[PDB]
């Protein structure tokens, strides 16, 4: 099992899945191989009903598509789409969050709020919408109202992207026409040019790639920005990670999906149904996370993560999972299946977004509190069902310190350089204590044992002092495996990023360290780095390319996390994938997205699967960039 | 070659290319087989980097995806994705031609205005946008800012569609989910619902197809409303069609596309540069048509049309094609390599279509003439490239009547009832001299002989009265094949059609009938069928799903044609497609599209590949259409 997965409590449930007979993840990729080399390839394309075609990586024909298209229009098209895909998935969340402002400072669902006044005037700020004499809902009626303009075309570009990154960055990108007109804009753009017997030229096609990748980035910050205004923004939270946190004797519920606009609110109301769920014979609800909506519930009230991608089936196998609420996005669809063995009951909750044999909820923001009930209470008759009945939770779990937002990290820098945040963290740059940063993002893939890269990448630069932050399932990886746990830094940190982590945790008064890792947040809250970075370039006097940060998507899975890659290398960052994208079948492609490109936005693909290698040349990457700053390395 | 094309030209060009060694689509289509049978049956899935999935249509493993995606989910992604695509391309040449109004009535591009008042003040009524009182540069702007809103959401649905149909219908589709709220909007909701661990329920899948094929069709309808604007709504013109067209002595000049917006000053400059080319040693410059773009200039200015589809590569092969000017759409990107050995410059003009090896023009609105010019220069150039050089045209062309734009039919008819012109059509389907109405739509397909399925069903329908129209690659085959000249009425038609088309002929002074078949235009003016649909079922007082009208897309090929079957579908129409799409691996969704619709829309897919079989088909649906009003039949 450890085959399958690095984390010793997914071991446990796959033993218990394999005599139980309950087909899982792994079981169905075992069941898919061979896998088609022409797909894994890109050079397979369905673009018209003449298709399938597909193309020989090596040997003799096919060599070329029916209609002319060749392995780089090909690969080209499909990666495109691919991108167009990511963009619409963090786009949608974002735009269904500024619906849901614009209803609650509409007065048409009461649930809902302004809950941080400080981020909703910085926005206002940041995007040029005046504050001064303006009542709070009508800030927030003009940022809903411009969140919502960003999607079409205008008389301004994607402000998204324009307001959150310095405008030298924006300069570089604008004379490359890469700066998005319209995020669904470009997403139909890209459809139509990548449909049969449009664009058929790689180069062509990869630029609308780029800029349809910032139109992602749009939709990350966005989400990040309308998220923080209704829920809070985060700031330094103790909690824990892994399976051990379900309770036998609680209601167990899991909020599974990215956006939390319900799941919020089911954290807020379980509390109030203690003595209805003690009443039932259970201790309390237990409200835990998977995937992204419980890395925002994380982030912002320490709720519990339970589990991420990968393993999400597991958290079922326990069988103490009373109940498990959907909203979109990586959710394995075989949890519908799974539950009928399980007695989980599975519950959507977005229109868009069902599932054959799940429990549907028509959530609706001005009925969320009757909405949540209904749901905990389905929660809390399943947990009466299961009563005498044993369940196995591996008694597994770690401790997490997470919660740090941008705004967070400055505070805490703050307490080193009160007027200037950003200069203690740059003199240990500069000083050698910190070697620069990596961001670590998206998924985890089938394909690769699971946490292996996130966690043998992580433990190696760490060791040479590199600062590391982490997104999404990447988070979900170290916080599981102890990263995220300040009692680890003596372990994994080297000596230099040690004082440093110390230094600024003893500055807040911790009596010790920072954690090893900082969790930045969920997968749109990639944006967050973004903002981070951008602030280090602005301090600086110097564009995104010229620092020493990467990135890791070290086991993508998701288009969203092809869409993340794409926009970091777009906006000048060294970019690592773990997986291959389906680019190798095009020698002309692959050289321009870890090549080429270089000379456009400054940054590029890394691409290796093998974790040891893949650390190295991030170094590399990074002692690169030193250099260029005239640092030691 | 009879097995590649049942058009005489294009097979004798096939044997020039046999003999000079240039490989055609036919050759890339046999070096394709045999082709993946799973992604022929829609059991593949490449929607992230666990993949790629498939699933044995029948036997053992694998039977599902690696998240748990079922077949029906599969299916139902994969072509919600190629409806998302098809309305891209639809839709953005619709919002291009709403920016070039802009721009004319704007005063910032001279060569582009007003040039159909009548059809810009209906279409402002249809709208309920003010003109009393107002200046047409107003109205015109009114109208284009509204076609642009209809790309995102705001306080009203999609106006080109809710205004385009009866409120009967719109009423039946609003209570189903189905009318579209914005068309960006509706394409990056399929492209989220469809990434992976999103929708995973066959039917909720499906409604969301069924409404973003709506927004095609307000797309296509937009499209149709601006360039009459620009451009004037057709009338009847007489023309020819097929490679015969090409004059050795002239400048041979192809449009090849489907945005019209360049290619139309092409045509009136051309004019413009007779001496200019005389001066070269050409008689003149003969402008000709492929695909669409050389539909909308036949329809508005009785341009040849050239050729169509799968053969538009054997235009190049005459050797007297001097060049081949490109919007987007249906291109064979081919074209650009076969022009290294025919000679022809191929030039492209739109920023996201471009073609590796092929000249690029920056063509802007603004400079609309001036790019003419230049690109009119290179075929001067590339003529007098080929003195004395030997060319091979097959003298092979069709007499051609067109320009049938709904507005010319009901002026037709109304020459038989002027105050009711619709009367007289309805009351020869009422008599049974008209059977009932069939549309044919859509592509030729590389794996049917080239028009060998519209000839074989349109000519049985004929026989049976049925009164047929027909656009887009539908019309090109028609057209090659005698179908609009009304010399052949006597020979194609049966004797109550026959009587009507001599009679409304003989009452509109030609001495003579309309022809065999009505050619509607491109295809977005599919459109046009619509409204003439819509206009008879609001004469009667009843929906679209009670009239005897069928469509055939029969020989489909692009991700357009699969958005047109599909709103065809929705809007109520029986409709025939004659190439398998990639839903056979799931019965549970083919019974969805082609039995259980009936139940939603009223409409439904008949999915067969043989045409006599499927000429049977469609006249059983409109004889059940015919008994469902208490007709004969
Ligand atoms: S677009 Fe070209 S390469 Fe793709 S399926 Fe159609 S014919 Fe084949
Ligand atoms: S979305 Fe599901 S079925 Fe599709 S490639 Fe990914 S794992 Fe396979
Ligand atoms: S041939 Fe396997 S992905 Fe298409
Ligand atoms: S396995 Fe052939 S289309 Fe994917
Ligand atoms: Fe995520
Ligand atoms: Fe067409």
């Amino acid at each position: 099992q450890n085959l399958k997965s690095t984390d010793r409590a997914v071991q446990q449930m796959l033993d218990k899945a394999k005599r139980e007979g309950i087909q899982t993840v792994w079981d169905r990729y075992e069941a898919m191989k061979p896998q088609c080399g022409f797909g894994e390839t890109g050079l397979c394309c369905r673009h018209c009903l003449q298709g399938p075609c597909r193309i020989n990586p090596f040997g003799d024909e096919p060599k070329v598509g029916i209609c002319g298209a060749t392995a780089e229009v090909i690969v080209a098209r499909g990666l495109d789409r691919s991108i167009a895909a990511g963009a619409a998935g963090h786009s949608g969340h974002a735009k269904h969050l500024a619906h849901t402002l614009k209803k609650a400072v509409q007065g048409k669902a009461a649930s809902y709020m302004i809950k941080d006044r400080t981020k909703l005037h910085s926005i206002a700020k940041r995007l040029g919408i005046p504050t001064e004499g303006q009542k709070d809902e009508d800030i927030a009626l003009e940022v809903a109202k411009a969140a919502l303009a960003d999607f079409h075309e205008k008389d301004t570009p994607v402000l998204w992207v324009t307001t959150v990154l310095p405008p030298s960055r924006v300069k570089v990108l604008s004379a490359h026409g890469l700066i998005p007109a319209g995020i669904d804009h470009e997403i139909a753009e890209i459809m139509h040019r990548t449909s049969m017997g449009c664009d058929a030229d790689a180069q062509n096609l990869l630029l609308g790639g780029l800029r349809c990748s910032l139109a992602d980035l749009a939709g990350c910050y966005m989400g990040t920005d309308l998220a923080d205004i209704l829920f809070g923004t985060p700031a330094p939270v103790v909690t824990e990670s892994n399976l051990g946190v379900l309770k036998a004797d609680a209601v167990n519920v899991a909020v599974h999906g990215h956006n939390p606009v319900l799941s919020d609110i089911i954290v807020s109301v379980s509390k109030e149904m203690e003595n209805e769920a003690r009443a039932a014979g259970a201790t309390g609800i237990n409200v835990v996370g998977i995937c992204c909506t419980g890395n925002e519930v994380l982030m912002r009230h320490g709720i519990p993560a339970c589990t991420h991608s990968v393993s999400q089936e597991m958290a079922m196998i326990t069988g103490a999972l009373d109940a498990m609420i959907l909203d979109y996005q990586c959710i394995q669809p075989s949890v519908a299946t799974i539950a009928e063995c399980t007695g989980t009951t599975v519950i959507t909750t977005m229109e868009m977004s069902k599932i054959t044999g799940a429990t549907h909820v028509n959530f609706a923001e001005e009925a969320a509190v009757e909405n949540a009930k209904q749901i905990l209470r389905l929660a809390i008759d399943t947990f009466k069902r299961r009563k005498g009945k044993p369940v196995e939770i591996p008694n597994i779990k770690t401790k997490v310190v997470a919660g740090f937002s941008t705004e967070a990290i400055i505070n805490a820098l703050s307490k080193l350089n009160a007027n200037d945040p950003l200069k203690p963290l740059i003199d240990n740059v500069v000083n050698g204590n910190i070697r620069g940063v990596c961001l670590f993002a998206g998924c985890n893939n089938v394909k690769v044992p699971q946490d292996q890269n996130f966690t043998t990448i992580a433990r190696k630069l760490l060791k040479q002092n590199v600062l590391v932050v982490a997104t999404g399932c990447g988070a979900g990886a170290l916080m599981r495996h102890g990263f995220m746990d300040p009692a680890n830094v003596d372990e994994l940190c080297g000596d230099g990023l040690k004082a440093v982590l110390t230094a600024i945790g003893e500055a807040n008064g911790l009596g010790g360290p920072l954690p090893p890792v900082l969790h930045m947040g969920s997968c749109v809250d990639n944006s967050r780095a973004v903002a981070l970075v951008a602030a280090l370039a602005n301090r600086l006097g110097v564009d995104l390319d010229r620092l020493p940060v990467v990135a890791s998507a070290a086991e993508a899975m998701h288009e969203k996390a092809v869409a993340i890659g794409t926009w970091a290398v777009t906006i000048g960052l060294p970019t690592h994938i773990g997986v291959l994208p389906p680019i190798t079948g095009s020698l002309p492609v692959t050289q321009i997205l870890t090549s080429s490109v270089k000379d456009i936005t400054g940054g590029y693909f890394i691409v290796e699967l093998d974790p040891e290698t893949a650390a190295d040349k991030l170094l590399a990457a990074i002692n690169e960039r030193r250099a260029g700053l005239g640092l030691p390395w």
